[PDB]
């Protein structure tokens, strides 16, 4: 189990270095340009809400680990509204045809973004609570890397425009920083092998999402955020 | 297997009877009113495209998975027909990006939205002959739905002189020729019991989607289709 927690740090240290994040943290580039990837998260954020509401959560469970997951899911299932809040603030909540919105979400350029929650649902669907906690810890660690990064230009725009950002914001990183129990557990021989595969898959799928964000920024480099004071 | 194919026919006969289908077939109701449910299909039609491209399809060398892959290729095309008839019906409305997302992720379209999710979770570890059972049940549920929606659909298509592609006989026709190898297939005791489970879950999830369509019409009785003549 210490190995599993050490692999998660190893992957986070790799994950933290991706070009996307070097770009996002680059105070030499305007924060509006660094948040060009923002509308991309539309293919993920509400899927993530549903992963928490409908896939992770088991309300009827007595399992020690499942009751902790249930509390966690109740928090994480709230963040999609924060995504919609900042979409409007950043000027990305634009008038379009319904079909344009569907074609955007279901773009082949947002495949890995769109299917990250799907892959996690398939991975998790027959795991015991303890093994679900490994899935959630890895996923939560990747999320904290991304939002730590995105809160840099997010908080720069929030200060310059005198508006309260909720998603690409320190307040979002604060709740997810919380997201002392894995430490307090030891895995079967089989469980350790499954755990390593889980951590490897979640970071591989998260890196695939970040790869699409990077390509979108390049392909749509002019489509900067348009916040108003 | 003979039992499994007979359970799918029993399930179809029950599914055919749902109140939503009596409504969609009721020629005393304007077809514009009967297609109030059409935008609901936005939570399913592109998820179904992805189920076909990514979950069913395995681009293996097993004879059965090669048959599945052929099937998925046609089915992965119909989402475009959905977006064609969305525009013709006057449902391709201008709206905020967030309004589109809130619509697709509406709690009133939960079962519509998760149908494909549920089939992918059910399917992901199945051997090919059993994926074929999922596909055959799902194709049977679909044929019942499009047989019904093609009624108000072809009424509007004639009245306005426009080629409908999704709520249309041409969709029902490609589906009709879409089973030979399953009938030619021996399955074990275990496969038989798992085949039963698949057919029950595919029809109950399709029943839940159709229940949401019926509820949507009742919540949105003023939002009738607004087609224009050629
Ligand atoms: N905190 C993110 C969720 C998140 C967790 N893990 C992730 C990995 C990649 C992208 C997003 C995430 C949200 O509220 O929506
Ligand atoms: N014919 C539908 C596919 C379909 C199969 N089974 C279904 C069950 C419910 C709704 C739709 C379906 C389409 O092309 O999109
Ligand atoms: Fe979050
Ligand atoms: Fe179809
Ligand atoms: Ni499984």
């Amino acid at each position: 189990m210490k190995a599993i927690l050490q692999l998660i740090l190893e992957k986070r240290q790799e994950f933290e270095k991706l070009p996307c994040f070097e770009f996002v943290r680059d105070e030499t580039i305007s924060p509006e340009e660094r948040l060009i990837l923002y509308p991309c998260i539309a293919a993920f954020a509400l899927n993530f809400r549903d992963l928490n509401r409908y896939d992770y959560r088991d309300d009827n469970s007595s399992d020690y680990y499942q009751k902790i997951i249930n509390i966690h899911t109740q928090e994480d299932a709230k963040h999609w509204e924060w995504f919609l809040n900042d979409l409007e603030l950043l000027g990305f909540d634009k008038t379009m045809r319904f079909s344009e919105a569907l074609r955007f979400v279901w773009s082949d350029d947002l495949l890995h973004t769109r299917r990250l929650c799907h892959n996690i649902a398939v991975l998790s669907h027959d795991l015991e609570p303890v093994m679900k906690m490994v899935v959630i810890e890895a996923m939560e660690t990747a999320g904290l890397v991304i939002f730590h990064a995105l809160a840099k230009p997010g908080e720069s725009i929030a200060k310059a425009t005198r508006r309260k950002y909720l998603y690409v914001a320190d307040s979002h990183v604060e709740v997810e920083t919380g997201h002392t129990i894995l430490e307090q557990t030891q895995l079967s021989s089989e469980q350790e092998e499954k755990a390593k595969e889980i951590v490897n898959k979640v970071f591989q799928w998260s890196t695939n999402l970040i790869g699409e964000f990077e390509r979108y920024v390049k392909a749509h480099r002019s489509e900067k955020a348009q916040p108003t004071a």
